[PDB]
């Protein structure tokens, strides 16, 4: 329901914006309306943004699709994740924007891809890909990872986030932002983001710390402490305001 | 014209470095020296450094020349923010190195055409390609701001700026630098950097404040209060030095 | 020699990842198994990954050679960095992983064949693939700037080294790091980075100053001042600690 | 089914050339290994090599794939078509072979999918095709041809089949033969050439004649007249032997 | 004029194609409709067809269109070129097909274009795109040869025109046609087809020699001797009939 | 050494030619201009013209180079080819043209390249590139195949080689001729054409049959007995003169 909506909405800004737009026409056409399913679509553009004469587009798909055949719910997240950032975006008006034209939205969902991936131990291959995601969109995220869904990625360009992060539902992340690590450790070394979380751009999140949900941080933070629930963190290094 | 004398220093530069460089020798020729102007060479470059198979080189180029040939003060522009790249960065000493080699300088003149193509109601052109540059050069510049002339974007990585962000003639921007918006509004969020002001490297100036003409913000502050004429702000949040 | 007792570690790796990946298993074959020595896998790769119509792999991949074989403690370096990355890097367990799939090593690699050539006065071409470098892996280096062995650039999207700057041996950067550059100084603008110093995400490290060997320089600090041997420096600006 | 023994003996050979050649082993794994019928690596292989940015690979294999699913036995008739080939060449001995290398095959094969086109009413799309067809084998098919199964086009280049032609089942066509147009006139222009015929290399068939079962034209024959069942047609122009 | 109306029958076709084909509609729009005159869009899809990495695209249009510039006869040859193919071939229909999908065509106006180059004594480039032509449409077509208009290469693989060659207007030929070439000369070696001839398919015209206006030869032909006006030509070795 | 010779003219050639054409220059340089021996440009050139993402041409380039060092007479009959081409072509006059554009010179070195690899038994990689040969120069020669050196494939659309054929020195060969295979047999089924033999455009020579030492072949011939030692022979069929 969630993701047929955000399918048909995107199924319909596509046919009115091909009728305005005779040059990416053909684009609309064949990057959604002729495709059946928001995972159709999904699939097709992460498989040509992430191509590589080591593994093409045509291949490259296949993959994606037996993941979604394999976890439905991966494209389930990828509507969440629609959703929020056009809700949460004020610069986002359209449904069919962050599928299309996002390097955040698309760098989350790539993403699940190389989770998967890395579940079944193709480890080699999620590694591939994981460095095709950072050099395509300019986000970093380590495979082993766990992201909820709902996450927005504005604006993704030098997001960093490391091996053994947690990122809860609902949580939203800016440009420059980095999760975790201190220089120390090994074994369990990162932030835990939980529900509801908004990282404002720049914020570098260290060491394997909680930061309580619903909390905000602040820009060019620097959190080395546990940031308790619903509270506001600033400056460098990071203080409860 | 400034233009036109960027124009012939640019030109000499190429002679010489054709001479000097076999290899690159048909790059200088096809890029500068086969044009009778910058705007044949500005197209040119911008057109293949954004081209997509979804908008190839050869068909973008006809896009970016009905925007100069109906908006030139957009070539006008592209010198003066040469002039200025020259000028303020000490490792750039000739002219055409700009043109040719900074991304920075790239990103802002395919905003321009952005921009462009935003005001004739090409919207979702304008996202195309605003998503294009993002790829390329790591610029997010939306194609609503409003930005002058004699602009430098700086080793231009992580550069974020907002759909209602206003820059004046001669600003300076380093790179990890955000313009704008607290998660607070719709409507008029971001910032209006004023005239010959300097932006320190990963700054972040958020909100609908005034940072008045010839201001120093430095590196990794976080501006969130209006700053005086030729004040320096300094810190995170900033303050007044 | 570590050159060699690298190399057998990778192509050990390259093997048995070939054995359990079929879909990467001709990647592993034509860019290690079918090689003598790192100089023939590293030129492949770096060749491939900074390609351009202007310049093609196949033609790039001789300007490397060229400077491999004429100096060959370019490779020599490339396997401590190799080293340096696997054992100060958690997430990275393999050896071939640098190799193959980081783009803060690619990035460094690559800058050795940009100061190869800048001191051949090949400036030109110098220039041209300082930008190839900044587009494929988003860190600027100027090739004039000195860098010695056993490097890391961690997750290295954001990070820029000036053209006066110095990185002596076992220096460890991570992403959105800066160095050097304030106002109207030539000649000598930038940092001077001593044996193992760890400099944090976000850091902006500024003016020709000299950072001590193995100081700490904490995430999103700024460094103006300069940094005592042994020493802490924390926060904007950066105090020491 | 034809088809499942072709596609059981086509996996049988690729794991074992897989082994052999490694240099080659990940495109028998993305064209043949994992794919689940023939029908997959069908549309994979002839969507790479009709590909254009017009229409990429990636969404030529949909249109493919979907007259697949409307017309199954188009891939029965591929089947038959190899088995053709491996047959009556003695140089063919793999079944693999003429799947992934030959391009006579790969151009009936084609031609197979504008037919469905151009009678599903999409004639734009089946001309620009013909041509993509013309260009990547060098045979030229009119997509409303009509040829059955068990065809072989052998080393085909230069092969021209005619709007009005007919080709029966078991036909075989070697290099430079011209199917059809006598003078001028329009409606039924080209030959009907019946079931097992076999046309030698060079010939010219001018007209709407009858080739009779089972008739033998020698090379470089020009053939008028209707050749009855059986016959041998040769010289210039072809008499009876 | 004839160009005028051609390219406005083309405009026409475009405009109702493209609301057939949304697949095709952004390629109809970009190589037609949004162009001005015939002279655009003939420089766009050839400059397309012979791209290669040497000279891409987007480089070879300017040569192309600086040839259109100063010899303007050579788009109203294409212009009669393409009313000849629609006018004697049956199987085509609309005035835009010749200019989208024939390789003939193609071939011909790309060989005015090396003809140009040749007398401006660019003979290393004429060369160049000789061999391009050869590659993208199978027509090997020497730039000396002296090609008037009204020409039609009806499916043009094979065929083969040489350096002294003379083809008068109104002339046809099919697949596997050559002109020229016997025992060793030099100087003035290949056949002068005077206006209206139709060579049929395979046809060899060897040596400097007339083929008389208004004359046919037969499929497989070999003229060695002068063919008289209005005369038909059979037969290897050829006669008169 | 016939290869130094035929090298320095062509290197001679290539400085000119890049003074007298800039858009080729880096061409000429990256081709001809820094490579020390003729295997180094030939390598270069057939990579390119062979490459293809499942095997780019960086590293097909290893592959050939790998049999031009193990094997250097490869490299030996080149330099014939273009000899025997140049001489014997009337309109070739630089020594430069063979090696650059002409795509029967081409095929025959690539045709080399796939003979070493089946006689290396690499079967799949010999048929692999047989195809490309067969697709980029539209020349289909049998890797098996017994080529000797001195040999033209003057303008070499349509020519086809059986496994079985064996080509003795200084034979030339015109576009659209065939060698060999009559019908049921296997096992030595392709003509032997003996020292100095030249076969005119669309001859088809079939069977396992002598055409003895300097033997004339005319245009269109379909020789199926045995041709004398410097016999003529011409017609459908063949009679001797």
């Amino acid at each position: 329901s969630l993701t047929l909506d955000v399918w048909q909405h995107i199924r319909q800004e596509a046919k009115e914006l091909a009728e305005n737009e005779p040059m990416l026409a053909s684009f609309f056409h064949s990057t959604i309306l002729k495709h059946q399913n928001l995972g159709g679509a999904l699939s097709y553009l992460l498989a040509n943004k992430l191509a590589n004469p080591i593994m093409p587009a045509i291949s490259l798909r296949e993959i994606i699709e037996e993941a979604y055949q394999s976890n439905p719910s991966i494209i389930d997240c990828a509507a969440c994740d629609i959703q929020a950032v056009r809700h949460r975006d004020p610069a986002v008006e359209l449904w069919s924007t962050p599928l299309l034209y996002l390097k955040g939205f698309h760098a989350i969902q790539s993403y699940r891809i190389t989770h998967y991936l890395w579940n079944q131990n193709r480890k080699s291959l999620a590694l591939y890909l994981q460095n095709q995601i950072s050099v395509a969109f300019d986000v970093d995220i380590h495979p082993a990872a766990k992201i909820g869904h709902g996450i927005m990625f504005d604006h993704a360009t030098g997001i960093v986030v490391g091996e053994t992060s947690v990122i809860e539902n609902d949580v939203s992340i800016l440009q420059g932002v980095t999760l975790g690590g201190t220089g120390k450790e090994s074994g369990d070394r990162h932030p835990k983001v939980r529900e509801g979380v908004m990282i404002g751009a720049g914020a570098k999140i260290l060491g394997n710390i909680e930061v309580g949900k619903y909390a905000k941080i602040g820009a060019n933070s620097v959190v080395l402490n546990p940031v308790p629930e619903y509270a506001t963190a600033a400056g460098v290094p990071a203080r409860i305001v």
